[PDB]
């Protein structure tokens, strides 16, 4: 049986893991950007509704911190200078508005670290940017090296690592790492297939990045990168070709979901099999 799929095909969403589940927020598809937030349940093979975010949006990154869900940067349905940022509180199933968090800046990396929000490159920037929740205070930090939008963000034993991206019309294969503790970002190895809208998640101390776009195609490649190697890996091929989709770990396995095949906005999930090395469609 193939794995059920969201209601609402979905790209340029929105992803996480919260109490065990995938979430998938706003995104946008053929018809409309999206406000709705969609929560897979990999056990019980069901999605299921949370509040919908106040506004739509797409093509943003969601980030989790100090448990709850934040979505900054992106765009409605009609521009990117939107009013303000949104957080999720699971207690109350709703969503908060976050003035402080406003934005006029799409394709953004947002991540947490050490309890704060960065906010990096975006339509490409060289802009990192720091968010601390208890001052509410933006600070600005150190500058990528390379300008990106659309890459890849995540956080791995207290460093940043952005990932590929395009720079302009160009795609990019490179990554940079980022020490809060001497406000750097460093040029590290770069990725075998260079990729706009790639997906990242973090599993057992390694990055797997997945999919996005080469310039070409909507893709299935998957790269693993070892910190302790600093070397990456081509993995097993997704499924589906997707870009722009959404890449996360939940219960310590990953599932990518949503995104655009180069013809369709895509609805479906798939799960990875690290012991196999396989992507699935399917559910047990």
């Amino acid at each position: 049986k193939p794995m059920s799929p969201m209601q609402y095909a979905r790209s340029g969403l929105g992803t996480a893991e919260m109490n065990g589940k995938l979430i998938a927020a706003g995104g946008y598809n053929r018809e409309e950007c999206l406000r709705t937030v969609e929560c897979y349940n990999p056990h019980t093979d069901h999605w299921s509704f949370l509040a919908p975010m106040r506004t739509p949006r797409a093509r943003f990154q969601m980030a989790v911190l100090m448990g709850q869900l934040y979505v900054v940067g992106g765009s409605n349905g009609h521009s990117d200078d939107l009013s303000c940022g949104e957080m999720y509180d699971s207690n109350i199933d709703d969503w908060i508005p976050v003035p402080e968090l406003r934005t006029n800046r799409c394709n953004a990396g947002v991540c947490a670290l050490n309890g704060k929000l960065y906010i990096v490159g975006g339509s490409g920037l060289k802009n990192c940017d720091v968010f601390d929740p208890v001052t509410k205070l933006w600070t600005s930090c150190a500058p990528l090296n390379i300008r990106r939008h659309q890459s890849a963000v995540c956080e791995l034993g207290g460093y940043l690592y952005i990932i590929g991206g395009a720079e302009s019309w160009n795609c990019l294969n490179t990554v940079e790492r980022y020490n809060p503790e001497n406000n750097t970002w460093t040029l590290i190895a770069p990725m075998n297939v260079a990729r706009r809208g790639a997906g990242v998640a973090v599993l057992n101390g390694k990055l797997f990045v997945c999919g996005g776009f080469d310039g070409s195609h909507a893709i299935s490649c998957v790269e693993m990168y070892d910190p302790t190697r600093n070397e990456w890996k081509m993995m097993g091929n997704m499924t589906s070709p997707r870009s722009n989709a959404g890449i996360a770990t939940v219960g310590n396995t990953i599932y990518a979901v949503g995104g655009f095949d180069g013809n369709e906005f895509l609805n479906t999930v798939e799960v990875y099999n690290l012991e196999s090395n396989e992507w699935s469609p399917y559910t047990k």
